[PDB]
DNA sequence: GGGGGAAGGATTC
DNA sequence: CACGGAATCCTTCCCCC
């Protein structure tokens, strides 16, 4: 199997920069402005001008504005990205019919059928390289190798503007060398967790008992690792299907009042509804972000489609519910639709 | 003992 | 000071054969 990942570079940012170009060379910061004061809110991404300098994606907004007072500051424009994406996509879906959109800017393409060996499959990704910066003027990086983990890692170190292939040799370097932080799905949580066990290597996890394993850092993960250092790990491409729609907004203060948090939720579930599409959801969680930035929610699985009364009426009981068990002050309020019929 | 949901939380990107 | 939005996974609880 040969797998070629594509991954848009500081895609948000790129996109600003292909709708406005004199923007190019200038450092440029996509951010999600939150309201509660000037500036106020955090970096969503920027392109690498902005990056050499410390300011990436996570830090507030304040502080990259400490660091790069004179860089371009744009509000991000998620629609936007997500119709450029969806173009992008589609131009792949022409390279292969198998194809896994993991999100609004990653794809993965399964070409063992369009190629054999690795230097077709090199050339191929020249390609859609060549096409997507001809047909959109944005520039991906290519990874490619045996399943989807390490054509991700290929990415990972190559991006930005780049491609690279990580063959069958290479593969059982990195086993023993690819710090296991670098591993996809490995977070600062599991990253810390594997520390302690005396884990730091994606080999290190054979030499542990698995039932030790498991328990750490469950089951799920722990057959994942243990299957990537067996040079066994051989997912399937196919894009997933979305199973959840929903909104979260930020309020001017955080608040305890309910006539004070509503206009917000019904505000969260006014955009839901209309991301909803046709598509009828049978459950409805209320999600809120507590003043200690702890997340927290209620939901309710219906037997039926939920209207949008019933989402209005429903939110503000689970609203009501979350209020009633938790005494932390609200800073985050919005809902999630899922399992639609 | 264990299938099958549902619920609330934990993690990652 | 720290936004969002969604998928997996986990663990707990529950109904019940
Ligand atoms: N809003 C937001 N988006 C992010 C953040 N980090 C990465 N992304 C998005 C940018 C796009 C996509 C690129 O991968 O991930 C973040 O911290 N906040
Ligand atoms: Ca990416
Ligand atoms: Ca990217
Ligand atoms: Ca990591």
């Amino acid at each position: 199997m040969i797998v070629l990942f594509v991954d848009f570079d500081y895609f948000y940012a790129q996109v600003e920069e292909v709708l406005n170009p004199s923007l190019k060379g200038k450092p440029v910061v996509v951010c999600v402005f939150s309201g509660r004061f000037e500036d106020s809110g955090a970096v969503a991404t920027a392109n690498y001008e902005a990056r050499k300098f410390g300011v990436k994606a996570g830090i507030p907004i304040v502080e990259a504005k400490k660091i790069l007072p004179n860089a371009v500051y744009l509000p991000m424009r998620k629609e936007v990205y997500q119709q450029v994406s969806s173009r992008i996509m589609n131009l792949l879906r022409e390279y292969s019919e198998k194809i896994e959109i993991a999100s609004i800017d990653e794809a993965y393409l399964d070409i063992s059928d369009k190629v054999r060996d690795y230097r077709e499959a090199y050339n191929l990704g020249l390609e859609i390289k060549n096409k997507i910066l001809e047909k959109e003027k944005i520039t991906v990086t290519v990874g490619i190798s045996k399943n989807k983990v390490f054509a991700k890692i290929a990415a990972d170190m190559a991006k930005p503007n780049g491609i690279k292939v990580i063959d069958d040799e290479e593969v059982k370097r990195l086993i023993r060398e690819l710090d296991i932080a670098d591993v996809p799905g490995i977070g600062n949580i599991t990253a810390e967790k594997l520390k302690k066990l005396g884990i730091n290597k994606l080999v290190d996890t054979l030499s542990i008992e698995f039932d030790k394993l498991k328990g750490m850092i469950g089951e799920a993960k722990a057959k994942y690792l243990i299957s990537l250092a067996r040079d066994e790990y051989n997912e399937p491409i196919r894009t997933r299907v979305r199973k959840s729609i929903g909104r979260i907004v930020t309020m001017k203060r955080n608040s305890r009042n309910l006539e004070e948090i509503k206009p917000y939720l019904f505000r969260a579930i006014e955009e839901s509804y209309y991301k909803l599409d046709k598509r009828i959801p049978k459950a409805i969680h209320v999600v809120a972000v507590t003043e200690d930035l702890d997340i927290v929610s209620r939901g309710r699985t219906f037997p039926h489609g939920i209207s949008k009364e019933t989402a209005y009426s429903e939110s503000v009981k689970l609203l009501q519910k979350i209020l009633e068990e938790d005494e932390r002050k609200i800073r985050r309020i919005g809902v999630r639709f899922s399992k639609f019929i």
